[PDB]
């Protein structure tokens, strides 16, 4: 059975799309009728569970697997990425690209050493560049580019610096793909989160979803259900004039 | 719709945008009230249009910017909502209507400067003061800015100073409401067809097209979309921001 | 000093920042106008201290907010410089001059958000216009606002709304005077100890404290000292401007 | 013979003081006391040309190689900085820095090759924050750390999207140090500067001196003395209240 929506008929890629934001990314788009290629690295399981759980509630994904920040990445992906739309589509077309998949690793600036940074670069801003460069090849006018970013970009924190570093780099990319793909309607744009309960151990550690809670104007951490809304809203045709924005989403983490 | 047993105010709802927003809002289920200054037959068939499509309407009139203007817009609001509901309950402000008077800043008199104030930021902000004491817990209130207030423009600065201000009620509610989960944004459009005689002249068509990334100016409807999602529950997470609909105008 | 022929206003200059701002531009060699409303002592003490360190300086009376302002403190100033100097040329002008009435929003009445829109914005654009007719090329104007635009505080909102309107003068203001080469800009302090018994208050003091990255107050040379570079040559190409002077409070 | 002003007493570090804006930077710090070190990856006549002018000046300076985003690159930097140091002033305190040196590689986005992307990262951002990194052993109280930006951050330019990447990034350092370093009282800043002339033959392209010119509201280039002036203010006790900013020298290009 097929589920119709608002955006059926179109393709989508979600990078990290097997466990917290991506997944719950993942299921909206495919709740709106997209057909979403859900990616991982090494969590298959999780994918396959998210895939799954779009195609039983009527929709339709397919999993991808690629580790990114490694020579080869990109190539990888889209290898995988246009084999299964092609398969289903017989087109290579991807409509929709959110660049979710990212690391984080905590620590006083003073221990930061040059392979940490790299891997932080690499991952979180090198791989989400040359995957919308590489989208671009196959993305018809009236696309879409969501990266996630962070509220970290505005927000002082000593122990995330290079975190925030590889994320205000990610920024970049909406400002000026944004005016590069103008005249081909394709909207680039930067959606911020505040800090989303993604399931994770280091969620449960109980002198961490403290604080962490009183981020937010509203007292809690957010579901990844509320991350999710928001993409699938620039996602959709209700979107089209906005684009190159910086879209907060952190539950007023922002408020200063 | 997502808003269907939701109430709405539209101020500045009989023309333009904000009838755009009011039109978009009625379909997806909310009671909307209307609100015009002079523009009582325009407002009428917006209220109607909205009945049309299976909605629910109705026209509040209230000059803004004059003292007792916020007990007029209530009074009548109110009184409309409770015939209809029940209730008082107020679930969703727009803060739409404005003005806009173009100029040599030499030129600006202090009458034009309260005016603009009067009107843009100082109605807005009691407003939102009044509809405080009716706003139900998962409340919206949504702020009708300019993209002007980030490009530079001598003609405008009179308008610029008033959204300046108008864009700082999102800041400070957003913080004194979020106990209540009552959200507070502003939203930016660019250049937008308002239906006016201005958006005609072609040479004033082709200029104002240029500011957008897209070589146009926005269809109202394109502003609408944005309103009505943060006026629904897909933006719950979204508090004390400043949304651009300007399709790429801010861009430098 | 580096400002020497140069001429400057400074409004509500009698006291605290104004106070500051205006004896360091003093030293640096501008005739000063030490602007205020009714502290007439305080001023006169501010310009003897000018003249003291070798420099010249005058007091101004203009209650602002009121209709006819503007042409009380004009009036005033160029009668002053030029008496002093044979012309009414001004280079510098510094928007110092602003009220503050914390409290619940809900309590804010149209009268005090009058009173602040007065005093904190609307001077200020009618300064600025009327400078213009005086102020050569290579001119100044600096605008001083507050963090308060960038950090939510629910009992500070009408005064956020009246500062947001003040920085959208640098913004339009410097695109219109580009080509004069006259420099407009903002300046935000975080809390800044006034000489006001508020901040001998030992509770008062501490939370203000903990705001900055520093964890102190400021005192009023440290703004003055951000404001006195804005003046000079050194800071000629910056315009358009928001100046964070606040100790690192907007760090979020 | 010496001269005497505000930063007597002080040392200073100049990344790519050899010409353009790290030149006049070097010069204004030097005519104000700071003793100058001057830093360079190939340009040693240029160097010492700066290196000279202020110590004819009454100022004191010396230069440094060190080609940086490569690996050990700091190593040299520091080796060279702190010798130079202990043998002028008995000691290898550094009391300002700043990071200046940076590369710009034009070109359309579609062009952009990973080891194009490394280079600009490895120079633009990585670099930066491993010297602040290290000048952290060695900076007193009441130090100061300057970056310099661009206002391509701030305006959308197709051609240069990696560039602005990097400097995106390079502006995360003023936000998350200035936090960590606050009860050290030392202060970090960005500084943007618009188009600015720096001599270079890019810029005697005549398709280039035109567009650029009308980038600022005063319709002309910057000199790189008024870049300069503004670091030198930063750089100094008038500047204590201003860390974690981000200052706009662009002359007005940043109006939108
Ligand atoms: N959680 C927050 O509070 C928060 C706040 C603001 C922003 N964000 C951002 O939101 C995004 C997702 O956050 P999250 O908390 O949901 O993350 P998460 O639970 O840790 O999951 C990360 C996802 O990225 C994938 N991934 C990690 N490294 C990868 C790599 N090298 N190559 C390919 N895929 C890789 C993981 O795949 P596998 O299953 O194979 O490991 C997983 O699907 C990230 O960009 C994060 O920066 C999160
Ligand atoms: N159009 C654009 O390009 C554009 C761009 C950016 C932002 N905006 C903003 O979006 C909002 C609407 O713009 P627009 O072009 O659609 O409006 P436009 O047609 O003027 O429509 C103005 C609406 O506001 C009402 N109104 C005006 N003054 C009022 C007052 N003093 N008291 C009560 N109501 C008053 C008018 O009522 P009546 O019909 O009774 O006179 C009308 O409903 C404004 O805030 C404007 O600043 C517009
Ligand atoms: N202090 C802070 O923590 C702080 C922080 C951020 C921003 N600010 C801003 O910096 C500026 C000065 O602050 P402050 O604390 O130093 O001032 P504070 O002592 O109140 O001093 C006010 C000054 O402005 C004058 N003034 C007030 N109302 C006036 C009016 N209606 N017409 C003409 N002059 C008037 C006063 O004149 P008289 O002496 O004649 O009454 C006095 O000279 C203000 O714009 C304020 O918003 C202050
Ligand atoms: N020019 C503008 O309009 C403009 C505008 C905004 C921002 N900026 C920024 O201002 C800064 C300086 O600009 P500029 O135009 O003056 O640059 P410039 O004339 O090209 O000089 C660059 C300086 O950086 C050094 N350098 C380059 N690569 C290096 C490396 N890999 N390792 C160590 N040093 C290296 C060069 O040393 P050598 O002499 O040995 O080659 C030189 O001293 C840069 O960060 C640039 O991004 C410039
Ligand atoms: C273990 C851990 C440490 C953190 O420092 C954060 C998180 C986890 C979640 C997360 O990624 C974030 C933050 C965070 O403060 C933080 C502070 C301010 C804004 C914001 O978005 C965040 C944020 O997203
Ligand atoms: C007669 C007239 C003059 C204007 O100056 C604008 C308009 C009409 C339409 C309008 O309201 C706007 C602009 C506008 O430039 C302009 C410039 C930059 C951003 C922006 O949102 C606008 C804008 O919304
Ligand atoms: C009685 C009183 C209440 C205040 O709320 C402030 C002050 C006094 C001093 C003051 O003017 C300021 C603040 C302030 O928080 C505050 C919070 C965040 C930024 C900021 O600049 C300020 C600020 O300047
Ligand atoms: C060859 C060349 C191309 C450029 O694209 C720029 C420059 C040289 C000088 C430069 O680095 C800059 C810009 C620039 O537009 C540009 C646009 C808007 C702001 C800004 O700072 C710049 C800018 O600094």
């Amino acid at each position: 059975h097929h589920r119709s929506g608002n955006l059926t008929g179109k393709t989508a890629l979600v990078t990290g799309a097997s466990r917290g934001i991506g997944r719950a990314i993942a299921e909206k788009l495919g709740y709106a009728g997209a057909l979403v290629a859900v990616h991982y690295a090494t969590g298959a399981d999780a994918a396959a569970e998210v895939a799954e759980s779009i195609e039983k509630d009527g929709g339709r994904a397919f999993t991808v697997k690629a580790e990114l920040g490694v020579p080869g990445d990109v190539d990888v992906l889209f290898e995988g990425l246009e084999r299964g739309l092609k398969e289903r589509t017989g087109a290579t077309d991807l409509d929709i690209l959110v660049n979710n998949a990212g690391v984080m690793a905590m620590g006083a600036p003073e221990e930061v050493t040059p392979e940490m940074f790299d891997r932080m670069m690499a991952v979180n801003a090198k791989a989400p560049f040359f995957i919308v460069q590489r989208a671009l090849s196959v993305m018809p006018d009236g696309g879409r580019i969501i990266n996630v970013s962070s509220g970290l970009t505005r927000v002082a924190s000593p122990d995330q610096v290079t975190y925030g570093m590889s994320k205000g780099a990610l920024e970049q990319i909406a400002l000026h793909f944004s005016r590069h793909l103008g005249s081909r309607r394709i909207t680039v744009n930067s959606v911020a989160p505040g800090s989303t309960d993604n399931g994770s151990a280091l969620f449960q550690i109980p002198e961490v979803r403290e604080t962490l809670s009183q981020l937010s104007t509203f007292g809690e951490v957010a579901e990844p259900a509320a991350i999710a809304d928001v993409v699938a809203f620039l996602a959709s045709e209700d979107a089209r004039w906005i684009t190159g924005a910086f879209i907060d989403a952190s539950g007023g983490t922002l408020l200063g």
